[PDB]
RNA sequence: UUGCGAAUUCGCUU
RNA sequence: UUGCGAAUUCGCUU
């Protein structure tokens, strides 16, 4: 069966005002990274005019171009592509429900990105907390280009339903060793060794700022004892995490944010 | 423009 | 050997 390619095309065209930025977030337009998504078919899919998704960065024009059609895939890759689809829907966005599958240029071209679909394969944080050993003659190494455009995971808790955050901002101006905001400990280092046991093999790593990836799955529309509520999601935002405590998960941030729009999109183009 | 957990008071059936 | 709904007080993050 021949298949048609499909890019969903992404650009913000729109970028959120002042007044509306209460969280005083960076921007991020879609069109800054080239890597994206797109759409596999075994039949084609009528023209649909633009349409917007509302997203924290602001107003995101929507647009289905085709890229090839009439073309054949092995039985293999379309294991790949199916598998991803699935990891996609249920431990990205964790859901409950033809093919939706990453793009990527391949040097203007842009085609099915196969080689990042057979890293998060072979991720051990695909699914979960990875298992690390740092120890002093192995110490936690900080590359700050690997923490540019990442979501991390705390290693030392939740366990069962693991927390993702973006890494809003990188301070280098900080240490474990810094003061802690909370009275009761002097340090982070100590913090972290007096709640959890956690011991640190890199005194000098800068600290990370924290912005949490969850979002409701409609954004067709502007989003212009709850208090509880609130003052815990702010404190969540406020978070400082140490780099070394977390796993980096293989999907790049600017992706994920890609990837949080999908339910909106799909939804809109079934009905 | 996003949480689970524990108490407590209360409405809804014939 | 089986419920949804509304208030309220509180614990859990750094």
């Amino acid at each position: 069966q021949p298949c048609y390619l499909y890019v969903i095309g992404m650009v913000l065209t729109t970028p959120l005002p002042d007044e509306l930025n209460f969280r005083r977030r960076k921007l991020y337009p879609p069109e800054d990274t080239t890597r994206c998504f797109g759409i596999l078919t075994a039949k084609p899919i009528p023209q649909i005019p633009h349409f917007p998704v509302y997203t924290r960065s602001g107003e995101v024009t929507i647009s289905i171009e085709l890229a090839a059609s009439g073309f054949m895939l092995s039985l293999q890759m379309l294991e790949l592509i199916t598998r991803l689809h699935q990891y996609i829907f249920s431990h990205i966005l964790r859901l409950e429900k033809y093919c939706v599958l990453p793009l990527n240029v391949v040097n203007s071209t842009l085609d099915i990105d196969f080689k990042f679909m057979e890293d998060i394969e072979k991720s051990e944080a695909r699914i979960g907390i990875p298992s690390t050993k740092y120890t002093k003659e192995t110490p936690f190494v900080f590359k700050l280009e690997d923490y540019q455009d990442a979501v991390i995971i705390p290693r030392y808790r939740n366990f069962d339903q693991p927390h993702r955050f973006y890494v809003a901002d990188v301070y280098t101006d900080l240490t474990p060793l810094s003061k802690f905001p909370s009275p009761e400990y002097e340090t982070f280092a100590e913090y972290y060794k007096t709640k959890y046991n956690l011991d640190l093999t890199n005194l000098n790593q800068p600290l990370l700022d924290v912005d949490h990836t969850s979002s409701r799955l409609n954004l067709l529309t502007p989003r212009h004892a709850e208090k509880r509520k609130a003052k815990w999601e702010s404190l969540q935002n406020k978070q400082i995490l140490v780099p070394e405590l977390c796993a980096i998960h293989p999907i790049p941030a600017s992706l994920w944010r890609k990837a949080v729009c999908l339910p909106s999109i799909l939804y809109r183009l079934h009905c």
